């Protein structure tokens, strides 16, 4: 009954000539990526843009995740408090390495998808975690260099920075995770496509499924999901959509999976449902495109 691992996203690894447009690669892997959903791009070795964050003033108050809270369906339990990122990271890696009874650099990456799985559906146990998942990039800047030391500069006018993204048809989001923080089932406003960036950190586990059966989920969604919340319009519903990969397996719906380490990329492609959950302490940019 342990998790079975969805099979592996594409992962491409561009040379420095097809890296040179982000529009422009996804256009060319499109044929493939678009039939998983998602996909991973690993830049050239060269490429490291320098953590462009205000890391001295950087201050937030990150959402209390419950692993069980759906399951436990059949107000006072932890109130939000403020982290800098420093002593988030402290907490983050005392929780896991507390958990796993073991460094938290040492526990593989299956376990650690085997037992949020298992704690997403227990009702013995109740694992309670914490994101950072409303931080704007106005807010202490991206995590890549905006126009700086000169060195910087090509990044900072790289096509592949987050904020040099064509987004009209906002700005670029940040997510600071610790291990089993999570993000449930959903598509992007207007279909749109998405991209991600880990600036550090331990890898963020992703699941994708193709967009030709993005009706197929949300059937099995709402065949499986609590009566009070089926009928609820998709955007509230996106709220709460939290569901083992494995039994959209079962009910025909392919699904992908990746662990996106640092330096890395994910696309989500239009309409392409996705979720995922952070291996431990990292820190992620993403932002919404259009083409
Ligand atoms: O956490 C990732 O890395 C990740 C990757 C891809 N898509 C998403 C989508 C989210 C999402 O954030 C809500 C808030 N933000 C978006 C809306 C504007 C404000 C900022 C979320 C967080 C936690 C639990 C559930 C969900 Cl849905 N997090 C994602
Ligand atoms: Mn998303």
């Amino acid at each position: 009954a342990e998790f079975v691992p969805p099979p592996e996203c594409p992962v491409f690894e561009p040379s420095w000539e097809e890296f040179t447009d982000p529009l422009s690669f996804i256009g060319r892997i499109r044929p493939l990526a678009e039939k998983t959903g998602i996909c991973k791009i690993r830049p050239p070795k060269d490429w490291q843009p320098p953590f462009a964050c205000e890391v001295k003033s950087f201050r937030f108050t990150p959402r209390v995740q419950r692993l069980n809270e759906l399951e436990a369906m059949t107000g006072f339990e932890q109130a939000v408090r403020e982290y800098t990122l420093q002593s988030f990271g402290e907490m983050a890696d005392n929780f896991k390495s507390d958990y796993f009874n073991m460094p938290v650099h040492m526990v593989p990456t299956e376990l650690v998808e085997k037992e949020f799985w298992r704690l997403v559906s227990s009702i013995e146990e109740d694992v309670i975690v914490e994101y950072g998942a409303d931080i704007s990039s106005k807010d202490f800047g991206s995590g890549f260099p905006v126009k700086i030391l000169p060195e910087e500069e090509e990044y900072a006018l790289s096509g592949w920075n987050l904020n040099n993204m064509p987004v009209l048809e906002k700005v670029p989001w940040l997510y600071v995770g610790m291990c089993f923080s999570s993000f449930c089932w959903h598509i992007e406003d207007h279909w749109s496509y998405s991209i991600n960036y880990l600036h550090w950190g331990e890898p963020k586990t992703w699941y994708g499924v193709p967009s030709h059966a993005a009706e197929q989920l949300e059937e099995v969604m709402r065949e499986l999901a609590p009566e009070l919340f089926e009928s609820q319009p998709d955007l509230l519903h996106q709220l709460v959509t939290i569901m083992n990969p494995n039994v959209l397996m079962e009910h025909g719906v392919p699904v992908y999976r990746t662990n996106q380490c640092a330096g890395e990329f994910v696309v989500t492609f239009p309409r392409a449902y996705h979720s995922g959950f952070n291996q431990g302490y990292n820190f992620a940019e993403a932002v919404n495109f259009c083409t």
